[PDB]
C-alpha cells in the first residue's frame, strides 16, 4: 500500500 498516504500521490499503482 502507499496510496492512501501522502508520500504516494500519483506513485502508488
Amino acid at each position: 500500500g502507499c496510496c492512501s498516504e501522502p508520500r504516494c500521490r500519483y506513485r502508488c499503482r
